[PDB]
């Protein structure tokens, strides 16, 4: 029934430099009018503020280039974003993608240097371990038919 969605895809200026990435969807507009599309941002609720330095992940750490450690706020995001979920019954995530927190196919590689890998963020990981699907704004297809099955 619902989803929940990085906050910056619903044009949330939640971003690390108070930017949005709202994306340009019919499908996912008429989801958020109906109430099903919680928007959710793991860095905000993790605590961080906006805007906020940029951030790799380096194995389990996540660092900003001069080495601050905000693991314990990207890991309390993550856990919000699971209690969200269970509290909701929500099954699938839309999130964005290339995040250290949100990212599911590709982030960057933890040197500071533009470089991507294949990989995922905090959030993305824990919602995986946990049974809820994660989709990226480059897979609406694949989520909106993930959704559409379970509809009847
Ligand atoms: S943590 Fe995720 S939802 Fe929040 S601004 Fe970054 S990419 Fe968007
Ligand atoms: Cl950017
Ligand atoms: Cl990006």
């Amino acid at each position: 029934e619902k989803i929940i969605v990085s906050a910056c895809l619903l044009g949330q200026p939640v971003r690390y430099d108070g930017q949005s990435k709202g994306i340009v969807s019919n499908w996912l507009d008429a989801l958020g009018a109906e109430g099903r599309a919680l928007a959710f941002c793991p860095e905000v609720a993790g605590g961080l503020p906006t805007p906020r330095p940029p951030a790799e992940r380096q194995g389990e750490h996540v660092v900003t280039e001069s080495g601050l450690d905000v693991t314990a706020e990207f890991d309390r995001g993550a856990e919000l974003a699971l209690g969200l979920c269970l509290a909701q019954g929500i099954r699938f995530a839309l999130l964005k993608e290339g995040s250290p927190s949100c990212g599911s196919g590709r982030i960057y590689n933890g040197r500071f240097e533009g470089v991507s890998m294949a990989g995922e963020g905090k959030t993305t990981a824990l919602l995986r371990r946990h049974g809820i699907q994660v989709f990226s704004e480059d897979q609406l297809p694949e989520l909106a038919l993930a959704l559409s099955l379970v509809a009847t």
